[PDB]
């Protein structure tokens, strides 16, 4: 699956400096090799953020205490309960018909109030997390044979590595997220985590609060009061909303949390590598035979807004795969945008291709091998 | 009006590789040429996203049904209506005065409640759309004579093109939006100029109107357009606050319009900076000379570009081609150049040129194209009215 | 604290073009020098935006003016007040007990409503500002001796400079913010009352503040009832409570949050860098290649500490032979084989004139920073949007 460095990808200076440009997409590998030196495998190993900050916590199922009521007769003042003016409570004030039937001197409306301590049922929280674009780590690894590690972030872009035989190598890597972080929120339950849209998450009609806060806001979204009955007032629990939520999350890309690491499954790093006094071994792929392809794995949803596929090649390896795509009715405009920097068929493997396509009806072409693909439009959620 | 590749913009290696760096702003072109080969024109043709996701839908003018009221005598329990527990309904509960005048045994307060179904009048929605930074396409084009296409995104940055005489050239383009997408929202009204605007996230979110998501049947905060009157024994009135379109259109005055072409939501600002890798060939350089600082005239004076930048065109009477000396200063600080050009390399060619786009600090500035000057006032940043 | 250009950082072409790559963090300098030419100092001088747009204004202390009350007897219809249908007013409707004790014919509940005008106390606003990623300026400066200026933005990346001796050099600088702008809001209190008065807060924290709010230009406030509570009615009176000044509660919450550095109309960012590709013609670049510093001649001049903007900073002292590159690494307690240190400082070195400064980001939790054999423990607090 590793690719070999191409001549066009590096420049050799007059004073002995060699500048190599690499594009490493998550799970992509490139093998670089200098004359008289062991081939090195370089690849972006992971992209993640350690425990990203918690934003809102939504209550999916309220937990109400027994109801507390307070009534007054048509002459005694207004009714009151300690619970009014306390956190974590939902209250309703009203008037009820009073008379001799219920211990009152006069006939008439009496002041009545009902409160309830509203908390969330254990394990019934939906917590949202936000990424800090500058805290997302992109880990690159270098290892002998066609072992060192270096991590970058938007803020940390330059490093120096000692690759033995290669000496001191300067690594300048421009990091790039495959997800629009600003518009993203990781929804988590106590599939338990999903990658949802900021706007969708913010408008969820549920009680909410920040971590640390003890009481909930808009608790009345799950707690309603009924009409008063002289000296009683019913309270309604709108029930558990987990079902409705899971139904809405159907099909939404899941978040991949490993321990405390919140992984992104899409993205890349493009680095400029600086080497001294040595000769890089180039290589220039030839175009693969346009007719010796077969679908090893037909185009399918990658699980993160992209299309992946695998082809099998019977021709002479290694070679560059000819990939292109068209939008139904426009056979002259290539609309395929590859995530895979250099799709190739090697001797050990290759044939994997990841790309982005315009929404609608498309036809993917790997040489003469074709296959149609429907790209759903963008949405923030149900 | 294309520009010619300069020597400083490319390096030729010892093993025969040539690395070319290009900056292509939307609408900008660069002509590259190699010995014994046809000159190629390279440019950023368009930047856009196909059907961006819909966020909120705002109701500009409510459409109510028929009011429904229910009352009870000072002894009959509380009044109730079915609508009280249904979607798409706005209700109000209160206490009214009842006596013999209205068919009640006793004199006193009696329960009463009114409800109405609230929907939005057809073609009276304001819909917001959000861009997906990673789904914005930057289409670069290559064509002979001083034709191929390649599109890039934040995620898709590398490609290989076969440009005939030039062979296989690698294209590595770093995409860059000219608009802060995270803080942007495209506001749109229903079909049946202008009908779409580029508004600020924070402004959009705080609009005081009823709203809902596409697909949802009912509206939230429907009472922002529906208000109930005081109760009258056995009647209670329901008010509709009217069409807010006028108010909104007023607030959108001067706001940059969105350019929607079919399903394509275009950005009118941005650029791509690419590194082009070519093998075994000889790049023809070229190095412009400063234009005569005194042979300039305003073909089109500095003006708002329509997308938070200043544009202008100058005429040159000297010997072409040459590089235009552009700079600007903030009134009172004639030593600091505050002009930041969007136009990578402003030049006067033989076929044309003379166009310049740039950003300037807010306040009073003076633009200088050689000795030709012109004042310009830059308004500060705002999220809208 | 300038560093010298290294050989690996530049390529000299066959036709005489030299391509130089520089990484300039805010406050970082790099000295470049060519054969028979004066050394030039190049650095990122400042990062800022001139007067960012205002978003929400929050009221910290309401100015309630008068309490209008209106009542009715058990038979006269509902009570009403003009203020009930005006902006800038908080109203409450209820029912009171009426009889002969209070001028009413019958005994029973009577309509009653109370309203109060609501504005904000002078100088008691909390205003939010939003940055415009494309309007943040990154100013680079070039000056002789180991003076010109060039500013860049996400949109303005290319420039041509005339550095005399060096001639016309092309500058291509890719700008990069050290702050997640989309998730940032500058919270500001009415200056001239404490001249910190500005903070760099999280948008999700800012948006959820439970206070009355409005946009600049708007005359009235939204959710004014967040600072006004009504009491129970008493026949023909109803009290109105001002929930009081919230300034204290807020300042308490901002404790520890990074301050925003405003200088005049310039809202400065204190983190971020620029990486440029410099293009030079016909000249020969003087390289230089640092040697690793003596792994044992280091001492803490300033131990690892919070930088004030989400990073760790430190300074060491070197007694060995200068100049040299500092060996910096860090490990997450229990994994002595993985370097988790991410340097903000592009090339940490000990020069003759100075050096020794190091800025870096570390994973949350317990870490051990290693500058050679010199070590030091560091606890990194996790991410949060605020209290």
């Amino acid at each position: 699956r590793c690719t070999h460095l191409e001549n066009r990808d590096f420049v050799t200076g007059t004073q002995g400096t060699t500048r190599v440009t690499l594009v490493l997409e998550l799970g992509g590998c490139v093998t670089i090799t200098a004359e008289g030196k062991p081939s090195m495998d370089v690849w972006l190993d992971a992209i993640y953020q350690e425990n990203p900050a918690k934003t809102r916590e939504y209550c999916l199922h309220a937990k109400l205490s027994d109801t507390k009521v307070a009534a007054r007769c048509p002459t005694m003042g207004p009714a009151t309960l300690a619970e009014e003016h306390q956190g974590g409570t939902v209250c309703k004030r009203d008037q009820s018909d009073r008379g001799w039937g219920n211990h009152c001197g006069l006939f008439g409306k009496g002041s009545i109030v009902a409160c309830v301590k509203a908390a969330c049922e254990a394990k019934k929280k939906a917590t949202g997390h936000v990424y800090d674009a500058n805290k997302i780590v992109y880990t690159v690894k270098v290892e002998p044979h066609t072992r060192k590690t270096a991590s970058f972030t938007i803020s940390s872009e330059k490093t120096i590595l000692t690759m033995g035989e290669y000496g001191d190598v300067s690594l300048l890597c421009r990091v790039a997220s495959g997800v629009d972080l600003a518009q993203t929120v990781i929804l988590e339950l106590d599939p338990t985590a999903w990658q949802v849209h900021r706007d969708w998450f913010n408008d969820l009609a549920l009680p909410w609060k920040h971590e640390g806060a003890q009481n909930w806001n808009n608790a009345e979204r799950l707690v309603e009061f009924g009409a008063p009955h002289a000296v009683k007032m019913d309270v309604y629990n709108l029930g558990d909303q987990t079902g409705v939520l899971l139904k809405a999350l159907a099909g939404v890309p899941v978040a991949h949390i490993e321990g405390t690491k919140y992984h992104l499954k899409s993205g890349h790093v493009t680095c400029e590598v600086g080497l001294e006094k040595l000769k890089m071994k180039g290589l220039t792929y030839t175009m693969c035979d346009k007719t010796k392809f077969t679908w090893k794995r037909a185009p399918t949803d990658s699980g993160h807004d992209t299309v992946v596929m695998e082809v099998t090649f019977s021709g002479t390896k290694p070679c560059r795969i000819p990939v292109r795509a068209v939008a139904h009715g426009s056979p002259d405009v290539n609309v395929a945008m590859l995530i895979t920097p250099n799709p190739t068929i090697e001797n050990n493997g290759g044939g994997f291709i990841e790309m982005q396509l315009p929404p609608g009806d498309n036809i993917i072409y790997v040489g003469e091998l074709s296959h149609q693909w429907f790209q759903k439009g963008s949405s923030i959620g149900r």
